[PDB]
DNA sequence: GAGAAGAATCATAATGGGGAAGGCCATCCAGCCTCGCGTCGCGA
DNA sequence: TCGCGACGCGAGGCTGGATGGCCTTCCCCATTATGATTCTTCTC
């Protein structure tokens, strides 16, 4: 009764939290977005072909699952097109998406998008039985609960959760810095937090800010709790008539210019400094030109500290930094993200190795049958002439030599083009090649460090392909 | 008009009662000139009514009977007609044949839906003495999808079965929590051909579930016989020979 | 379309779902320009949804409610509207009236079929 | 004268049959995915 | 040279939604019988 009500409470709370709160540690990818990328990979249409303008994709998404609104699925599409909010990059698109401005793109299917470049190598190896699957409620198609990865996007894109019990802030980071962190933890299981300070000088943004504190960053990467400073960029230049002109490019994150400017107008117009009727905040299609000019007989820095007291040019940005794994939430630190991603990639690589051994040893068994057929042929021909049935021919071949049923029938699959001797040598050559590759994979399976070397290989692949610098200029 | 197909809705539109007959009464009876049957008189005892229905045909042997709750119970289970004609004509040209050699001519007792029959000991008992229940199963198959999921697909059922009452009993078995694996209980497009599908998740041993169907559910049929005859008022009981014997001597008197 | 009148046949023709509304929402709510109610945002937290339904009208007091099996049970039995308007306006112009003198204004709890009501002790208990 | 009761005549209502309007069901059309087959590639 | 296997492309088939045709139910109209009221009839 009340225990069953508690069971309903527990199970339904798990349903809501695993539905729309923080995703798994293993991916950092929410299942809405997971199914977006899975169905867009299963569109099959390459990003090389010009990216499409349709709600047919989202119609197949809603055929895959019924939410409490596919407008929310389109919101997920658009929020993954928010490069100014969520970093590089998940949408190859063309249509209206705006900026961090207060933009409303009601043109839903009229936007264009398809697969993105990072998604291509990000979600390979589906054909290698790497990830498990579950059936939908529609009992017709399957879906994976997690994904294979080529980086911890956990660190690449942060989290802005909701307070089902409590929300979660997770800051973004840099590509190559994360690669160096992976290499560091790979080479040493004995790293420190100063090591993390080295390979990660600090969390960054697609826009940029200033984070002056140090021990808040320290408690952030250790305890998982703490708040930081997000500060706008400040440039003090000289007006030709003597005004301390303020140029602003960076901002605190999730801070529109519009309502901040309106409250600045209000604070001017509530019996305060009114001679600052100089707000040249435009031309922001080349960058950000947020320029004011402080009036005469007034210093810029006092108005700067007053707008920092307005909590919009300098903001205490907190961090909750929680996660979901094994059905439980967790307070975060590193060597957890790190070791989790490491052992996940270990799973992926080793299971890929097992599947490749499956294909290779199956084809090796085939070429065994091929070479044993191509040893002695004409006696088999003449005994086939003493038969009239492929079942009789199968029994004859079982009397002749040791084969499989598949092997016997594949040897039956031989026209007269198969009756040469050069192709015997070719099958023998690829047979020895395949045996060498099988022995290579077996020796790799008897090698722990070789897995890490393959991880280094894929890291160097994506590092030659792409890199990124710290656009977020942070002084401490 | 309006009847209801086979699912518990006997449509009784007495206003819409518009019909004809079939062409088999032309084989049944033609006694216009035929001095056959006595008559009984009704309205101040004037107008005829025949005693019996003579024929040239043991069709209504093969039809089946429903006379149960009056005193004791009896019925007539049905066969089909062709091998009936065969075995009858063999008795005609050969008046000294045996039973089981005509069981070589006679298949099992038939049903219009098309029933799976197993066992012949009850056949041995009931062709002789007309008593006993036999086991009957529905044409039921396991079918694989494009995904590898399995499906229990039935085609028909044995005699006196509702789709819908058994469907409610399936929904019971769901909420009774005494059977597992079952996911979809669906039924569509049934008027081009009867198609009811149960669909079950993987890792469930679906053939064991079919065994559980034909153990506990009403899909299994224990169909019993009772052919306790009446020959000129007094109650009797007949073998399959004696029925056709009385038929023979009736045809004798008919044609004479 | 197809509904079933009052005898246990809830006709659910989802294909035939063709309708309009009534003219009473024009009395219910007109908050276009009317700064009344906070909003909550849904699809990646964007689009509005109002918290409550303001009105000028206690009509839905007089409608009746069905909220039972969630925690504990409750309902709202219905009245009619005219003497409701009467007793309300009497409380409006007279903020210090008594209960039973408005029971003089208020008849029994009403029903759409038309019910024979006997007794008033339960009326005395349930209006309180 | 006067008063009451009975038979006959007129009007009203109900039953059945036929006509018309709208609703539900099946069929077809197009789009997308899967299978098979052909061209290419590898080895002696 | 020669043979087999694998990937990509085209064609076919199936599903859902919309549209049209025909069937059934209710209402109305006329005919016939019953009830009531009026005129005539009876007795001191």
């Amino acid at each position: 009764l009340t225990k069953e009500m508690k069971a309903s409470f527990i199970d339904y709370a798990m349903s809501v939290i695993v539905a729309r709160a923080l995703p798994d540690v293993r991916d950092g990818l929410k299942p809405v977005h997971r199914r977006i990328l899975y169905g867009m990979n299963e569109l099959g249409v390459t990003p090389d072909k010009p990216h499409k303008k349709s709600a047919r994709i989202t119609g197949d998404v809603m055929g895959k699952y019924h939410p409490h609104g596919d407008s929310s699925i389109y919101e997920a599409m658009v929020r993954m097109a928010q490069w100014w909010s969520y970093r590089y990059m998940l949408v190859d698109g063309h249509g209206n998406f705006g900026s961090m401005d207060g933009d409303s793109a009601a043109a839903q299917r009229y936007t264009e998008a398809r697969m993105s470049k990072i998604a291509l190598e990000m979600l390979r190896d589906i054909n290698k039985n790497t990830v498990d699957f579950v059936d939908n409620y529609d009992a017709n198609e399957r879906e994976p609960l997690v994904l294979p990865a080529r980086f911890p996007n956990l660190l690449v894109n942060g989290a802005t959760g909701i307070a089902v019990g409590m929300a979660t802030n997770i800051p973004p980071h840099n590509l190559g810095e994360t690669i160096d962190a992976v290499k560091l933890v790979m080479d040493n299981p004995e790293v420190t937090t100063k090591d993390l300070m080295e390979v990660l000088p600090g969390p960054d943004f697609p826009t940029g800010a200033l984070v002056m504190g140090k021990s808040g960053i320290h408690k952030a990467y250790e305890t998982g709790k703490g708040s930081i400073v997000l500060r706008s960029r400040t440039e003090i230049e000289t007006t030709k008539t003597g005004r301390e002109r303020i140029v602003v490019t960076e901002f605190p994150y999730m801070v529109n210019k519009t309502k901040v400017h309106e409250h600045i107008v209000r604070l001017v117009q509530e019996k305060r400094i009114e001679g600052i009727t100089a707000v040249r905040d435009e031309s922001n299609r080349e960058g950000v030109r947020f320029v004011i000019e402080v009036k005469r007989d007034a210093s810029a820095n006092v108005i700067l500290n007053n707008l920092f007291k307005m909590t919009q040019m300098q903001t205490n940005f907190g961090f909750n930094m929680l996660a979901i794994q094994n059905g439980i939430p967790k307070i975060l630190s590193l060597r957890q993200i790190l070791d989790a991603y490491i052992e996940h990639q270990k799973e992926v690589v080793v299971r890929r190795t097992r599947f490749d051994k499956e294909k290779a040893e199956a084809r090796a068994h085939i070429l065994e049958g091929l070479l044993i057929a191509l040893d002695h042929i004409d006696e088999v021909i003449r005994i086939i002439r003493a038969s009239e049935t492929d079942a009789e021919a199968q029994a004859e071949l079982m009397s002749k030599f040791k084969l499989s049923e598949r092997q016997s029938q594949a040897i039956l699959d031989m026209r007269l083009r198969r009756l040469t001797g050069l192709e015997r040598d070719k099958i023998q050559s690829e047979y020895d090649d395949l045996l060498a590759l099988i022995a290579d994979l077996a020796d790799i399976l008897a090698k722990p460090e070789r897995v890490s070397q393959i991880i280094k290989d894929e890291l160097d692949e994506v590092k030659r392909k792409f890199s990124d610098k710290r656009r977020t200029e942070l002084m401490v």
